[PDB]
């Protein structure tokens, strides 16, 4: 089903980059022990094996190489030292490279790019492993970014991107991908990027050393080297992956229902309404006791003073709500969900305005029987990423399979519509589909 054509290593062009480091913040240290992030971009095009070898392979290598000279941390490694003093950092050293795998897949591409339930494990051999760590006398070094480009002969191409969350957040990945695609589209040339594109800002403008040290303690840094193990996804599995669509029209109707029933609810957005609806579906599907639902927040614009969009690295916050499952079910359940999300998000955003940077409560108050954390930021249009073959047919966040997570992103026939990705056991999928569709 999968054939590896080439295992390559891609570096910046000769005589372009010297040794370079990037210092990290508490926002980055938060993710020290996180599993890899895996994303797929699927493209439809009538591409032959010969053409893939002749132009695609060299074009991927060349365009990535050129992009790396502007995005040094992508070709660097996370370096963790055993001493509680020396902070982890990103280091690039001359000779460092990005692992780029070229492969061929004999599965029907049309059996992967749809929205209906497909086996989760069919996607695993399309995403690259993050890569083996390097263990030295004074440190461990972990790769930050890897790529797989997979040919589906006469059908298209999937680009699988795996990264460590310490490299940066979704905004950082978006910035990088905008550059890479520009460079690829313009025939392996950074002239357009340098003139018109958004360059990464490596200035260390987030300086809170006391928070830095507090976050490293929580992430247990002295045992990191001893504890670190690879976390690649592998089958077989009975789980199914589906994509659920909330159209602008449906979202507005749901929003109108919330605003009508709860006229003084301080925060109601397309995103909170989408979250509330999926939240209610998950509650109905699980028929459990107590649930937590949460999601990330890009904090850049909310910082005091504001952080430029192009700031390189992590600048992410989070918000969560907890409710008894019986309160989340049905039409009234969706309303309750929207209320709790809205209230908690309003509180969180007020705290950011006040300049609040920080943030077994559960053991005391009650252990959730389900927890869901959203992957995704619908504001970032990953569906516009065009390497020269057109925009993606389908995006998948494969790493939601690891734990209590769903993906929420914009669509590309419409940036006002939302796509929700779910990977759950086959037995639960059948009901979930009916729950979602019937409820609308």
């Amino acid at each position: 089903i999968l054939t590896v054509l080439e295992q390559s290593q891609v570096s910046p062009p000769p005589d372009t980059l010297g040794d370079k480091s990037l210092q990290l913040t508490f926002f980055d240290f938060f993710w020290l022990r996180s599993p890899p992030i895996n994303n797929l971009f699927f493209y439809e095009l009538p591409i032959t094996r010969s053409q893939f070898t002749e132009t695609v392979v060299p074009n991927i290598k060349h365009s990535l190489s050129i992009t790396l000279k502007h995005f040094y941390p992508f070709v660097g490694k996370l370096v963790v030292y055993p001493a509680p003093t020396k902070k982890p950092e990103i280091c690039y050293v001359e000779g460092d490279s990005v692992a780029v795998t070229f492969a061929e897949c004999n599965l029907d591409l049309n059996e992967l790019t749809g929205n209906h339930p497909r086996n989760c494990d069919k996607f695993y051999d399309l995403v690259p492993i993050l890569g083996e760590s390097t263990r030295l006398s004074d440190c461990i070094k972990i790769p930050l970014f890897s790529v797989q480009v997979t040919l589906f002969p006469n059908q298209g191409i999937a680009i699988g991107i795996t990264n460590h969350h310490c490299l940066g957040d979704a905004s950082t990945r978006f910035c990088f991908l905008k550059a890479w695609t520009s460079i690829a589209r313009s025939g392996n040339n950074d002239e357009s990027f340098l003139a018109n594109g958004t360059r990464p800002l490596y200035d260390r403008i987030i300086k809170y050393p006391m928070l830095d040290e507090a976050y490293l303690k929580r992430a247990k840094v002295e045992s990191f080297n001893e504890d670190y193990v690879t976390q690649s996804l592998a089958g077989p599995s009975d789980k199914l992956r589906a994509t659920f669509i909330l159209t602008r029209a449906v979202i507005n109707q749901l929003k109108d229902r919330v605003l009508a029933q709860l006229p003084t609810l301080e925060y109601v957005s397309s995103f909170t309404v989408a979250c509330a609806y999926i939240w209610s579906c998950i509650a109905k599907s699980r028929n459990d006791k107590l649930q937590l639902f949460g999601f990330p927040i890009d904090r850049r614009a909310r910082m005091k003073p504001p952080i430029p969009t192009a700031y390189f690295g992590n600048c992410v916050g989070g918000c969560a709500a907890i409710a008894k499952t019986n309160l989340l079910i049905g039409k009234e359940g969706f309303i309750t969900a929207a209320k709790l999300i809205g209230e908690n998000l309003h509180k969180t955003l007020t705290d950011y305005k006040d300049g609040v940077l920080k943030d077994n409560d559960l053991v005391s108050e009650g252990m959730p029987t389900t927890m869901t954390w959203v992957s995704g930021t619908p504001k970032l249009r990953f569906y516009d990423m065009d390497f020269g073959w057109g925009k993606p047919k389908k995006l998948e966040t494969v790493s939601i399979d690891h734990n209590g997570a769903i993906s929420i992103n914009s669509c590309k026939e419409s940036n006002e519509d939302l796509e929700i990705g779910v990977c759950i056991s086959a037995t639960q999928m059948e009901d979930f589909v009916h729950i979602f569709d019937d409820g609308l």
